[PDB]
C-alpha cells in the first residue's frame, strides 16, 4: 500500500505527485526524484509546465531592531519540461494509469558533489544565525511571453521541500575499530588512556560501545571518567560559525588509584530525543517536525572543496579524566566516528496524502 | 468651533453626545470616552440609564459565526451618581448648553486592547469577514414586575466608535536589510541592500526606500520592483493569513554586469491606490469615507497576541528580475523584506461653540 | 658610503650587521639576507650562535576592557649556524668579505634566503568603526647563542639574542611585457535609453607616488542628466587567516561637478596619486610598516603566485579605480540615482637594476 | 592599646608624635596625617615651629657634603604652623585630643592632608646586571623650629628639626575590574594544526599575601608535545621621570608537572603568591620601602587617576601572569617565552573599614637580622 504525496497550485492548474518526501544518498549514487505533474488542460492552454530540483545553502533569520542579513547560494539547479509532453519508472506508469492522460512524468537526478539535508537554529548563548541546506522540487507554468521576459507567476507554481538523507553504502568493507591511545606524563610517570569503538560507522539509534582503558602509573588518582558524544558543526559558507554540543553523556565515578589500571565499556546512543533543547544542534529537518533527527556525518567526496557542502557535521567520542593533586587537573581526548542511516535494500495500490510533514507539538 | 456627535433612541427617551467618533491610542495611554446622556425625565421616571464601552472580535458575516468580548465596562448616568459634576471641560460645557436633564459619563480604555481592525475578504481569498469593533451604548432599564428587570431596544442607543493608533514618543532604529545571492555555477555575488529613513511612517506620508544593488555577476538586473506589502494574521477562531500589495513602484534603471546602482524610490501606501478594497485590513467599513488602511498592531510587553484578534504589519519588499536565470530564482525569490510600522501622527500638548451632527459616518 | 645597520645583544656577546632594513621581492626571485654576526669570543666559549629568518602572520591587540585574543601562524622559518664556523651559508658576498675585514676575525657571515610562496610586509591597525583587530605579516632576522645544555633544556636565553624587524618590499619584475591600457565600458539602460560609461587607465601596474591618469567617457543617450562624476582609488584589504576581516578605503579621490545633459557625451581625464600622505587617519588602511615610522607607505598589491593557496598570504591587498555617476530623476524628485563601476590595477615599488661603511642603529625613524 | 610613634629633635626642643607610620590610599580618598608636636617652651621662646608633608621623586644617591648626586622632583609640598598656637588651637581628631591630654599643654596638633594626584610609596635599588640607578618616591613629615637673628635672616637649625619617612600605602577600592581572561593560539611552520592556550584568574584585584589561582587550558591539536607549562607573576616597572628605565622581574614562578601530548587538552589550576620573601635577591624589584626594613613588601600596582599625566607618578608598577609552554620539535622558531601569553591583574593591600591607652615607640622601622 504505497503512500503517494500530492500538492496542488493555488490556481489549481498544476498538481505534483512524489513517491517519497526523503531521497536516499548511499555515497555510491543518490536516489533520483521520479514523480508526475497533473495539469488542468483548460488552465494550461498555450502554457509550458516545467519541474526544477534546486539545492541551496541559506543563512540569516528575522530580527526586530537588528539589521536583516540574508544569504543564499544555489549548490545545484536542474529543470525539465513536463508539458507539453516531449526510460520511465513503474511508479510513474502506475500513477499515470490511476490519475488519467492529463498526467505527465518527470525525472530529476542528484549529482555526487552535493551535501545532505542539514539545518541549524542557534540557542541564545550561540553567536551566528539560522542556516541550512534545503532541497526544493518545484513545478510551475509559464506563457511563451513568460520565457524571454523571465516571468513565473506564483499561483501556477507548486514547491516541495524534499530531504536528501545520508545512508551507508550497500557494499562496505569490514570496519576497523576506531581506536587511539595517549600517554599524559605527570612527573615523568605516564598516565596512559586508550579509547576504542567497535567500528568506524554507527547508525542513528544504534548504541556505541566506548571501551576506555586507563593505565595509571602516576602517584595521582583518576577521580572521575566522563564519556560524551560531541557533535561538531562548521558553517563553511558566508559565516565561519562553529558549534560543538554534547548529544550523549555517561559519567562513571570509577576511581583509578596510583599504580593501578581500569578497562571499562560504556554504551552511548546519540539521539535528538536526549536533548530537550533542540537548538545549537545540526538536524536533518526543522525542530517542530517529528521525522527530524540529528544530521548525519558530512561525507566530503575526494577532490570536492568542502565549502560547497555549506555546513560540515562530524561526531566524536570525548573522554574526560579528573586527576587528583596534593583543586585538581582534567585531561581529555577525542575519537572520531561517522553517524548515518542504515544501508539500503534490494497493480500497486495508492493512498494520496498532503506532503506537509507531521509536527510533534 | 467643536463638532459634537449626537444619536437619539427610537422612543426619544435617551440621547447620547460624544466629543469625537475616533479615540486616540498613543501607546503610553488611550483617550477615555467623555460624553453626556440627555434624558426626557417623563420617559425615564422610575428607570435607570447606563452607558457601556464594549470591545469585541467577530468572525462571520450561525448568524454571526463567532464573537469574543475583549473588554466590557458599564457606568450609571441616571439617576445621577454622587457629585453629578462633570470630569472634563467638554462635559461642563455640553451640560450648560443642553440643560439640567444632561448627565455626564466617563468610560476609559485599558492598554491590553487592539485598535479598530476590519477585513472583508475578496472572492479568491479563503476565510471570512472579521474585525474588532468598539461600541458605546446608552440604554434604560425598568421593572414592571417584581421577578425581572427589562431592557427595551427602543430605550437604547449604540455608537460604533474607533480606537485609532497614533505614534508614541519612541521610534525604532532606522530599518535596514542586506541580502546576497550566488546562482548555480556562478562564483559571483549579487548584493541587495535596502534602507528606509525611519522605523515609523504616518498614513499619507511618503516612504523613501533606498535600494543599493551591487551586481558582481555576468547577469543583468532587468527590473527593480519595490512594494509596500500589508501582512494580516487573524489570530482568533480561524488562522487566516492575508498578504497584499498596497503600494508598488518599478524603477526604470537596469543594473548591468559588474556595476552597482544606488537609487531612492518613494511609495505612499493608501487605500485610495486600491480600487479593490477587499482582502485588506482597514480601520473601518469599505463604504465609509474616513476609512483607511489599518495601523500596524502594537502588541504590548507580556500580552498574549491572540487577544488582539487581528495582527496587521507592513513591510517594504524589493524584487530583482535577473537575466539568464531559467527558473532557479524569480522576481519574488530574488527579493528582501524590510519591516516598518504605519500609524497616525503623534498627538499634541471660558466656553467654546458647538455644532451638533448625526454620528453616522459619511459614505462614498 | 654604504649605510650598515647594527644591533647588539643585552649581554654584549652577539652583535648582528645587515646591509639593508628592506629586502626586494621582484616576483621572479627575492633578495636573500646576507649579514655578519660579531661574537665576543670570551662570552660565546663552548656556546653555539645561530641566525633565523622567520615570517609570521599575527592577529589581535592589547585591550584593558576586552579579553586578550592573540593568534600567530609562522609562514616560513629557517635557521643557520654562524658560530662555531662551519661554512653553513656556503659561498659568500662582497658585503660580508668587506664587513669581516672592517670588523675583525671574530666576525662570521650568514646567508638566509626567502622562498617564493611568502607575502610581502603588510600591516593593519583598525579604526573605531572597523569590526576586527590589529593584524600583519612581520619578518624577523634573529641571532642568538645556546649552550649544549640550552639544546638540552630547549631554552634560548634572551640576553644572548638580538632580533631585527626587516621588510620584504614588493618591486615590479625586471622583465615585464608591454602594458595594455586597463579599460572597461558599461551600458546602464534607463527607460531603454543607454547611459554608456567607459573608464580607461594608461597601464595595469602603477608605482607608489606615480600619478594615475583615469580617462572617463560618459555617453548619455538618456533623458536624465549626469549631475556629478566622482573618481576614487579604493584599497581593498582581505584578512584571510584567523578572521575573515574585509576593509575597503578611499586613499585618493577627485570629484568634478561636470554635468552631462540628456543626449550629450563628455570625455575627461582626472589624475589621482594614492599616497599615505593624503590620509590624516592612517588606521583601517593596509600599510607596509607601522603608522609611527616615516618610511611606512601604503601596502603594495598582493601578488599570489600560480598554485599557491591565497590564505598563506595572510592579508590580501588590491587596488581599484571607482567611478561614481550621480544621475537626475525624471520628476525632479528630491533624491536621484547613483551608478558606479571599478577598474582594477596593481600598485608596487619600481623595478630594480674598498667600500666605505657608516654604521647605524636598525631602529626606524618615527614622524 | 594604640601604638604611638615619637621622634625627638637633637636639641630636644621639638618632639613629633604620629598615630601611624603608614597612611592608607583607598583611591576614593587618602588618610590625612594627624599628629601632635610637643615643644620644650624654654627652648622655643621667640621661635616658630612648623610641620611639612613633602612627596618627592628621587634618582641616584642622596647628596653627600655639597655635591648634587641626585635628581629630585617635588610632587607635593604643604606646611602648617604648630607653634605659636594658631587660632582655636583645638584638636581635629580623637587621636589628637587624647595625645594632648596624655602629654600636657605644651602639645600642639597638626593636620597635613594628601591630594589624589600623588603615587604611593615606590622604591627600586638595581641589581648588578641592571642598567639605571636607585630611584623612589619618598613621603617626609618634618617638624622644625625657625628663629630670627639681629641682621634680618631667619634661621632653620638641623638640631631643631625632626623628619619622619612615612609611607602612602595603596589599599583596594570598592570597584574591581572584570575577571581577567586571555586566549592565544599558534600554528607552527609546516603545521596545519593549532596549539590553543587559554588563561583565567578568579578576580582582577589580588591582595599582597593572597594566593592567585591561575587556570590554564592547553588544547594541543598539533603532533608536538607541550613538555613544560611554566606560570610566572612578572612585575613590570617603568621609571617615567629623568631616566626611562624599564625592569620586568619574576616575583613568583610555578612549573606544573603535567605534559600535554599530541591531540590532547589539559585544564589545570596553579596557585602563585607573589611575595618579597620568595626573592633572596631583593634588588631590581619595585618595593614599598627599603630592602633592610622588615615591613617592606613588593610595591602595589600604580593606579593613575583619570586625566593625570602618568609622569607625575615617577615610577609605574604593574603585575601580570605569564604562562610559557615549552614545545617538542621546535628548532628555535618559537621558545618558552615566545610560546607564551600575559594576563594583567592589580596587586594592592586589602580594603579598609572615652579615651584609649598609648604605648610610645621610636618611628625607626624594624630591620631584618
Ligand atoms: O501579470 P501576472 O499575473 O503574470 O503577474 C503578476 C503576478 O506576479 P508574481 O506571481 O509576483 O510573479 C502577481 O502575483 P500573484 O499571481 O501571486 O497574485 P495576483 O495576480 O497579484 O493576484 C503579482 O502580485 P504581487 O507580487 O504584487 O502581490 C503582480 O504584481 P503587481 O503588478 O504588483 O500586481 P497586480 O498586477 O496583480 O495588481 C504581477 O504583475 P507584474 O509583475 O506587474 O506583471
Ligand atoms: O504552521 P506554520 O505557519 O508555523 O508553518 C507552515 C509554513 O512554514 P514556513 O513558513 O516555511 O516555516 C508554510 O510555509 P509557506 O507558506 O512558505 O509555504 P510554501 O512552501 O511557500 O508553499 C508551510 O507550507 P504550506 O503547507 O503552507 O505550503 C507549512 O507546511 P510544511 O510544508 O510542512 O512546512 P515547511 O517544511 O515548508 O516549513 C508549515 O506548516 P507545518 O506543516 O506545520 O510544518
Ligand atoms: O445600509 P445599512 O443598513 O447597512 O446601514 C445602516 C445599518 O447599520 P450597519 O451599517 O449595517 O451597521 C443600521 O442598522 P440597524 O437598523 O440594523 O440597527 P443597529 O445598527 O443594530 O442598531 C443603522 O441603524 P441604527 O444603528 O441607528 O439602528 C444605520 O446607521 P449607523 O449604525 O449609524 O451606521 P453605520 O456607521 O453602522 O453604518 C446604518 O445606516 P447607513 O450606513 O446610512 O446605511
Ligand atoms: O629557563 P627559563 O628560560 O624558563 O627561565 C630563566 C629566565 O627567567 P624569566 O624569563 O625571568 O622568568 C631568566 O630571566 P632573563 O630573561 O632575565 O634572562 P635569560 O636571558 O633568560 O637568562 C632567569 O634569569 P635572570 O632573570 O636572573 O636573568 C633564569 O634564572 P637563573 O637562575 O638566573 O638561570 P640562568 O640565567 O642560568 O638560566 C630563568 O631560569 P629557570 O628558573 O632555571 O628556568
Ligand atoms: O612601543 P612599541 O611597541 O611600538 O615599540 C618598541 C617595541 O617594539 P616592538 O613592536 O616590540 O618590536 C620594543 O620591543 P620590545 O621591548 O618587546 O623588545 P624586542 O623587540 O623583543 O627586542 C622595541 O625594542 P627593541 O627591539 O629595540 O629591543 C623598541 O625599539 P625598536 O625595536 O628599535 O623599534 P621598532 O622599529 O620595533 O618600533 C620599540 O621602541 P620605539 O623606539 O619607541 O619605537
Ligand atoms: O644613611 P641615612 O642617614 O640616610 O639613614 C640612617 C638614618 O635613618 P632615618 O632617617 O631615621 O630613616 C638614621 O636615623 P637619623 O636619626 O640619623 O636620621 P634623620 O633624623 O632622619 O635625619 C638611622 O638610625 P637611628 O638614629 O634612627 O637609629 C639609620 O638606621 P635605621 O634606624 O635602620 O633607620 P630607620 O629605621 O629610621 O629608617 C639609617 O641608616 P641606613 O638607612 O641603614 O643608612
Amino acid at each position: 500500500n504505497h503512500v503517494i504525496f500530492k500538492k496542488i497550485s493555488r490556481d489549481k492548474s498544476v498538481t505534483i505527485y512524489l513517491g517519497k518526501r526523503d531521497y536516499i544518498d548511499h555515497v555510491e549514487r543518490v536516489e533520483p526524484v521520479d514523480g508526475v505533474v497533473l495539469v488542468d488542460p483548460e488552465l494550461v492552454k498555450g502554457k509550458r509546465v516545467y519541474v526544477s530540483l534546486t539545492c541551496a545553502f541559506r543563512y540569516g533569520q528575522e530580527d526586530i531592531d537588528v539589521m536583516g542579513l540574508s544569504f543564499r547560494r544555489d549548490l545545484y539547479f536542474s529543470q525539465v519540461q513536463v508539458f507539453p509532453p516531449v526510460a520511465t519508472t513503474r511508479l510513474q506508469e502506475s500513477l499515470i494509469k490511476k490519475l488519467g492522460a492529463n498526467t505527465y512524468p518527470f525525472l530529476l537526478t542528484f549529482p555526487d558533489y552535493l551535501p545532505c539535508s542539514v539545518m541549524l537554529q542557534p540557542a541564545p548563548q550561540d553567536v551566528g544565525k539560522s542556516c541550512g541546506v534545503d532541497f526544493e522540487i518545484k513545478a510551475f507554468a509559464t506563457h511563451s511571453t513568460d520565457v524571454e521576459e523571465d516571468k513565473i507567476p506564483k499561483k501556477s507554481s507548486v514547491r516541495l521541500l524534499i530531504r536528501k538523507v545520508q545512508h551507508a553504502p550497500r557494499d562496505m568493507g569490514p570496519q576497523p575499530r576506531a581506536e587511539a591511545s595517549w600517554q599524559f606524563f605527570m612527573s615523568d610517570k605516564p598516565l596512559r588512556l586508550a579509547v576504542s569503538l567497535s567500528k568506524e560507522i554507527y547508525y542513528h539509534g544504534e548504541p556505541i560501545p566506548v571501551t576506555v582503558a586507563v593505565t595509571n602509573s602516576t602517584e595521582k588518582t583518576v577521580k572521575k571518567i566522563k564519556v560524551l558524544v560531541e557533535q561538531v558543526t562548521n558553517v563553511v559558507l558566508y559565516s565561519s560559525d562553529y558549534y560543538i554540543k554534547t548529544v550523549a553523556a555517561e559519567e562513571a565515578q570509577e576511581k583509578v588509584p596510583p599504580n593501578s589500571s581500569l578497562t571499562k565499556t560504556l554504551t552511548l546512543v546519540p539521539l535528538l530525543a536526549n536533548n530537550r533543547e533542540r537548538r545549537g544542534i545540526a538536524l536533518d529537518g526543522k525542530i517542530k517536525h517529528e521525522d527530524t533527527n540529528l544530521a548525519s556525518s558530512t561525507i566530503i567526496k575526494e577532490g570536492i572543496d568542502k565549502t560547497v557542502m555549506g555546513i560540515l557535521v562530524s561526531y566524536q567520542i570525548k573522554v574526560k579524566l579528573t586527576v587528583s593533586g596534593l583543586t585538581s587537573s582534567e585531561v581529555a581526548t577525542e575519537v572520531p566516528f561517522r553517524l548515518m542511516h542504515p544501508q539500503p535494500e534490494d497493480d500497486e495500490n495508492f493512498v494520496f496524502e498532503e506532503f506537509a510533514r507531521q509536527n510533534l507539538k
